[PDB]
C-alpha cells in the first residue's frame, strides 16, 4: 500500500507512535517518507547481504527473519514479510523496540541525514488527527 500522508500520521497515533519515546508525529512521518515513499512494499538490498523491508525500513541483520542474512538475528521474532503488509501493526511495534534500544531514531539513517534537526511538525500539518 501507498500511504497518503494523513493517512499514515493517523495509523501511526492510532499504534501509539506520537511521542513514543519522547519522538513526535512528524518524525516517524518524515522517517517513513524518506525511508520508503510511505510505499509498505519497499525493499531494498544492502552491501553486507542483508535486506531493509517496508515502510520504516527495518534491517534483517539484526530485526528480522528473511532466511537469506546469515549469522543475523531476529530480535522482533517476525518473518521479514510481515513488515510488507498494508496493516502497519508490525512495522510499528519492531520499530518500538528499535527506537528504544539506545540510540532513539538515530538507528533509521534518513532520519538522522533528512529529518533530525528540521520543523517536523509540518509532516502533520493540516491533517485531521
Ligand atoms: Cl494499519
Ligand atoms: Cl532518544
Ligand atoms: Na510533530
Ligand atoms: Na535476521
Amino acid at each position: 500500500k501507498v500511504f497518503g500522508r494523513c493517512e499514515l500520521a493517523a495509523a501511526m497515533k492510532r499504534h501509539g507512535l506520537d511521542n513514543y519515546r519522547g519522538y513526535s508525529l512528524g518524525n516517524w512521518v518524515c522517517a517513513a517518507k524518506f525511508e520508503s515513499n510511505f510505499n509498505t512494499q519497499a525493499t531494498n538490498r544492502n552491501t553486507d547481504g542483508s535486506t531493509d523491508y517496508g515502510i520504516l525500513q527495518i534491517n534483517s541483520r539484526w530485526w528480522c527473519n528473511d532466511g537469506r542474512t546469515p549469522g543475523s538475528r531476529n530480535l522482533c521474532n517476525i518473518p521479514c514479510s510481515a513488515l510488507l503488509s498494508s496493516d502497519i501493526t508490525a512495522s510499528v511495534n519492531c520499530a518500538k523496540k528499535i527506537v528504544s534500544d539506545g540510540n532513539g531514531m538515530n538507528a533509521w539513517v534518513a532520519w538522522r541525514n533528512r529529518c533530525k534537526g528540521t520543523d517536523v511538525q509540518a509532516w502533520i500539518r493540516g491533517c485531521r488527527l
